[PDB]
């Protein structure tokens, strides 16, 4: 979702440094570490960190689930956590998380 090309280390700090319910867990995590100084093309590996996709994209009521999808278990992102995910990319006007749209950030 991630590691398929990217600091290990890195991740870990990148992700654990601030991380919480409202900080960036996501972004953090792939900025501070991976996406930092990556391609667009990794982003697509990258962006699998999230949701899959769903319906096509995924979306600030769906970004909860991201951890649900393979822990099954998330806390739901609560409220705050998923303006990461939201501010990720699509926020201004879609609130929406897509490859696409991911990848606009990072190109941002």
């Amino acid at each position: 979702s991630i590691t398929d090309i990217l600091s290990a280390e890195d991740i870990a700090a990148a992700l654990q440094e601030c991380q919480d319910p409202d900080t960036f867990e996501p972004q953090k995590f792939f900025q501070t570490s991976g996406l930092s100084k990556m391609s667009a093309s990794q982003v697509k590996d990258i962006f699998r960190f999230i949701d899959n996709d769903q319906s096509g994209y995924l979306d600030g009521d769906e970004l909860k689930y991201f951890l649900q999808k393979f822990q099954s278990d998330a806390r739901e992102l609560t409220e705050s956590e998923t303006k990461s995910l939201m501010d990720a990319a699509d926020n201004d006007g879609d609130g929406k998380i897509g490859a696409d749209e991911f990848q606009e950030m990072v190109h941002s």
